[PDB]
Protein backbone atom coordinates (compact mmCIF):
# COMPACT_ATOMS: atom_id res chain seq x y z
CA UNK A 1 0.00 0.00 0.00
CA UNK A 2 1.16 3.54 -0.73
CA UNK A 3 0.77 6.91 0.24
CA UNK A 4 -0.51 9.28 -2.13
CA UNK A 5 2.43 11.06 -3.25
CA UNK A 6 4.19 7.73 -4.15
CA UNK A 7 1.16 8.23 -6.75
CA UNK A 8 1.63 11.95 -7.67
CA UNK A 9 5.57 11.41 -8.23
CA UNK A 10 5.13 8.79 -10.79
CA UNK A 11 2.55 9.89 -12.48
CA UNK A 12 4.50 13.32 -12.28
CA UNK A 13 7.22 11.86 -14.82
CA UNK A 14 4.59 25.81 -19.93
CA UNK A 15 3.08 28.86 -20.13
CA UNK A 16 3.98 30.32 -16.94
CA UNK A 17 7.65 29.71 -17.94
CA UNK A 18 7.28 30.76 -21.48
CA UNK A 19 6.20 34.06 -20.69
CA UNK A 20 9.21 34.66 -18.23
CA UNK A 21 11.55 33.50 -20.50
CA UNK A 22 9.65 35.95 -23.22
CA UNK A 23 9.33 39.26 -21.50
CA UNK A 24 13.55 40.21 -21.57
CA UNK A 25 12.94 39.92 -25.26
CA UNK A 26 10.93 42.47 -26.94
CA UNK A 27 10.05 46.05 -27.17
CA UNK A 28 6.59 45.55 -26.59
CA UNK A 29 3.40 42.97 -25.10
CA UNK A 30 -0.09 43.76 -26.62
CA UNK A 31 -2.64 42.41 -24.89
CA UNK A 32 -5.80 41.59 -27.59
CA UNK A 33 -9.10 40.08 -27.14
CA UNK A 34 -10.57 38.08 -29.59
CA UNK A 35 -14.08 37.36 -31.58
CA UNK A 36 -14.49 33.38 -32.71
CA UNK A 37 -10.97 32.48 -31.86
CA UNK A 38 -10.79 29.05 -33.80
CA UNK A 39 -7.73 26.89 -33.47
CA UNK A 40 -6.38 26.95 -37.10
CA UNK A 41 -7.00 30.88 -37.08
CA UNK A 42 -4.56 31.20 -34.04
CA UNK A 43 -1.92 29.26 -35.99
CA UNK A 44 -2.43 30.99 -39.21
CA UNK A 45 -1.56 34.34 -37.12
CA UNK A 46 1.07 32.43 -35.46
CA UNK A 47 2.52 31.71 -38.45
CA UNK A 48 2.43 35.33 -40.47
CA UNK A 49 3.24 36.89 -37.39
CA UNK A 50 6.16 34.25 -36.96
CA UNK A 51 8.82 37.23 -35.06
CA UNK A 52 6.33 37.78 -32.95
CA UNK A 53 5.17 35.58 -29.79
CA UNK A 54 1.83 34.48 -28.93
CA UNK A 55 0.35 33.59 -25.56
CA UNK A 56 -3.49 32.15 -25.39
CA UNK A 57 -3.82 30.52 -22.39
CA UNK A 58 -5.69 30.77 -18.64
CA UNK A 59 -5.93 34.87 -18.28
CA UNK A 60 -5.03 34.10 -14.38
CA UNK A 61 -1.91 32.09 -15.23
CA UNK A 62 -0.97 34.82 -17.88
CA UNK A 63 -1.44 37.99 -15.37
CA UNK A 64 0.88 36.25 -12.75
CA UNK A 65 3.44 35.49 -15.58
CA UNK A 66 3.69 39.09 -16.11
CA UNK A 67 3.11 40.10 -12.46
CA UNK A 68 0.15 41.76 -10.99
CA UNK A 69 1.62 44.17 -8.45
CA UNK A 70 4.89 46.42 -8.73
CA UNK A 71 6.60 44.04 -6.29
CA UNK A 72 5.93 40.66 -8.25
CA UNK A 73 5.77 42.57 -12.05
CA UNK A 74 8.72 40.49 -14.31
CA UNK A 75 9.55 43.84 -15.69
CA UNK A 76 8.96 48.11 -14.49
CA UNK A 77 5.18 48.86 -14.94
CA UNK A 78 4.17 45.79 -16.90
CA UNK A 79 1.79 44.98 -13.92
CA UNK A 80 -0.31 48.01 -15.18
CA UNK A 81 -1.02 45.47 -18.14
CA UNK A 82 -2.12 43.06 -16.38
CA UNK A 83 -5.66 45.18 -15.80
CA UNK A 84 -6.72 44.11 -19.29
CA UNK A 85 -6.47 40.60 -18.69
CA UNK A 86 -10.29 39.43 -18.31
CA UNK A 87 -12.70 37.32 -20.82
CA UNK A 88 -11.28 35.79 -23.57
CA UNK A 89 -7.83 37.80 -24.24
CA UNK A 90 -3.91 36.93 -25.58
CA UNK A 91 -0.68 38.36 -25.04
CA UNK A 92 1.18 39.18 -27.90
CA UNK A 93 5.35 40.02 -27.95
CA UNK A 94 6.74 41.75 -30.40
CA UNK A 95 9.35 43.93 -31.97
CA UNK A 96 7.26 45.71 -35.10
CA UNK A 97 6.07 49.11 -34.68
CA UNK A 98 2.47 49.21 -33.17
CA UNK A 99 1.13 50.71 -36.09
CA UNK A 100 2.20 47.37 -37.98
CA UNK A 101 0.29 45.23 -35.84
CA UNK A 102 -2.58 47.77 -35.61
CA UNK A 103 -2.56 47.40 -39.68
CA UNK A 104 -2.24 43.58 -39.48
CA UNK A 105 -5.30 43.14 -37.36
CA UNK A 106 -7.55 45.76 -38.59
CA UNK A 107 -7.45 43.92 -42.05
CA UNK A 108 -7.73 40.38 -40.35
CA UNK A 109 -10.67 38.50 -40.08
CA UNK A 110 -12.52 35.17 -41.20
CA UNK A 111 -15.78 34.07 -41.25
CA UNK A 112 -17.69 30.90 -40.03
CA UNK A 113 -20.66 29.46 -38.67
CA UNK A 114 -22.22 30.66 -35.55
CA UNK A 115 -22.27 28.19 -32.28
CA UNK A 116 -25.47 28.13 -30.58
CA UNK A 117 -25.15 30.97 -27.31
CA UNK A 118 -23.45 33.29 -29.89
CA UNK A 119 -25.27 37.09 -30.21
CA UNK A 120 -26.42 37.73 -33.65
CA UNK A 121 -24.65 40.01 -35.37
CA UNK A 122 -27.14 40.76 -37.42
CA UNK A 123 -31.08 40.02 -38.30
CA UNK A 124 -31.39 37.27 -41.10
CA UNK A 125 -34.44 36.88 -43.12
CA UNK A 126 -35.14 34.64 -45.82
CA UNK A 127 -37.33 36.32 -48.38
CA UNK A 128 -41.27 35.18 -49.20
CA UNK A 129 -41.78 33.36 -52.32
CA UNK A 130 -39.13 30.80 -53.80
CA UNK A 131 -36.61 29.72 -51.22
CA UNK A 132 -32.79 29.73 -52.46
CA UNK A 133 -30.41 27.38 -51.42
CA UNK A 134 -28.37 30.21 -49.19
CA UNK A 135 -32.07 32.10 -48.12
CA UNK A 136 -31.14 35.09 -49.74
CA UNK A 137 -27.34 35.85 -48.47
CA UNK A 138 -26.62 35.71 -52.11
CA UNK A 139 -28.54 37.18 -54.26
CA UNK A 140 -30.98 35.12 -56.23
CA UNK A 141 -29.53 35.33 -59.83
CA UNK A 142 -26.14 34.00 -58.27
CA UNK A 143 -28.34 31.52 -56.27
CA UNK A 144 -29.73 28.11 -56.81
CA UNK A 145 -33.25 26.95 -56.03
CA UNK A 146 -32.97 24.94 -52.58
CA UNK A 147 -32.83 21.26 -52.80
CA UNK A 148 -36.51 19.58 -51.76
CA UNK A 149 -34.18 17.24 -49.69
CA UNK A 150 -34.32 19.90 -46.91
CA UNK A 151 -38.51 21.27 -47.30
CA UNK A 152 -38.96 18.52 -44.14
CA UNK A 153 -36.03 19.26 -42.26
CA UNK A 154 -36.67 22.90 -42.90
CA UNK A 155 -40.39 22.74 -41.84
CA UNK A 156 -39.28 20.77 -38.75
CA UNK A 157 -37.30 23.72 -37.68
CA UNK A 158 -40.21 26.22 -37.78
CA UNK A 159 -40.13 27.25 -41.25
CA UNK A 160 -43.81 27.33 -42.58
CA UNK A 161 -42.37 25.94 -46.89
CA UNK A 162 -44.37 24.49 -48.80
CA UNK A 163 -43.93 22.56 -52.30
CA UNK A 164 -45.16 25.12 -55.31
CA UNK A 165 -44.57 23.56 -58.62
CA UNK A 166 -41.27 21.54 -57.80
CA UNK A 167 -39.93 24.04 -55.78
CA UNK A 168 -39.73 25.15 -51.80
CA UNK A 169 -41.77 28.29 -51.73
CA UNK A 170 -42.61 30.42 -48.57
CA UNK A 171 -46.08 31.42 -49.50
CA UNK A 172 -43.07 39.17 -45.21
CA UNK A 173 -40.63 36.18 -45.47
CA UNK A 174 -38.79 33.76 -42.50
CA UNK A 175 -36.74 35.96 -40.08
CA UNK A 176 -34.15 32.80 -38.47
CA UNK A 177 -32.54 36.01 -36.27
CA UNK A 178 -32.92 39.14 -35.17
CA UNK A 179 -29.60 41.41 -34.39
CA UNK A 180 -28.72 41.31 -30.97
CA UNK A 181 -30.55 37.88 -30.36
CA UNK A 182 -29.04 34.83 -28.49
CA UNK A 183 -28.64 32.09 -31.08
CA UNK A 184 -29.91 28.64 -30.09
CA UNK A 185 -29.63 24.72 -31.32
CA UNK A 186 -32.32 25.23 -33.75
CA UNK A 187 -31.55 28.60 -35.36
CA UNK A 188 -27.74 27.75 -35.93
CA UNK A 189 -29.40 24.70 -37.41
CA UNK A 190 -31.31 27.15 -40.21
CA UNK A 191 -27.85 29.31 -40.63
CA UNK A 192 -26.08 26.20 -41.57
CA UNK A 193 -28.55 24.59 -44.11
CA UNK A 194 -28.18 27.70 -45.54
CA UNK A 195 -24.34 28.27 -45.48
CA UNK A 196 -25.00 31.27 -43.79
CA UNK A 197 -21.79 32.54 -41.83
CA UNK A 198 -22.96 34.70 -38.96
CA UNK A 199 -19.83 34.31 -37.22
CA UNK A 200 -16.66 36.24 -37.70
CA UNK A 201 -13.30 35.87 -36.63
CA UNK A 202 -11.74 39.60 -35.37
CA UNK A 203 -9.13 40.54 -33.11
CA UNK A 204 -8.84 43.97 -31.15
CA UNK A 205 -5.68 45.29 -29.53
CA UNK A 206 -6.46 46.44 -25.98
CA UNK A 207 -3.33 48.14 -25.25
CA UNK A 208 0.28 47.53 -24.71
CA UNK A 209 3.54 48.13 -22.60
CA UNK A 210 6.86 48.99 -24.04
CA UNK A 211 10.15 48.22 -23.29
CA UNK A 212 11.74 51.79 -23.64
CA UNK A 213 9.38 53.83 -21.75
CA UNK A 214 8.13 50.61 -18.72
CA UNK A 215 4.59 52.63 -20.12
CA UNK A 216 1.22 51.31 -20.91
CA UNK A 217 -0.28 52.64 -24.27
CA UNK A 218 -4.12 52.14 -23.90
CA UNK A 219 -5.99 52.10 -27.40
CA UNK A 220 -9.79 52.53 -28.44
CA UNK A 221 -10.91 48.70 -27.43
CA UNK A 222 -9.36 48.77 -23.91
CA UNK A 223 -10.75 52.06 -22.88
CA UNK A 224 -14.63 50.62 -22.27
CA UNK A 225 -13.55 47.26 -21.49
CA UNK A 226 -14.08 45.71 -17.61
CA UNK A 227 -10.55 45.43 -16.20
CA UNK A 228 -9.15 42.62 -14.35
CA UNK A 229 -10.02 42.48 -10.39
CA UNK A 230 -6.96 40.82 -8.08
CA UNK A 231 -8.10 37.80 -6.89
CA UNK A 232 -6.48 38.32 -3.72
Amino acid sequence: KRARVYHLTQVNKRLFSNIRETIPKYQHCFVFSVDNMRNNYLKDVRHELNDCRIFFGKTKLMARALGTTPEEEQADGLHRLTRYLTGTVGLLFTNRDPADIESYFSNLSQVDFARAGTVAPRTVTVPPGIVYSTGGEVPPEHDVPVSHTLEPELRRLGMPVRMIKGKVCLGEGYTICKEGEVLDSRQTRLLKLFSICLSEFKVSLLGYWSSASGEVTELEAGKTRPKREGNR
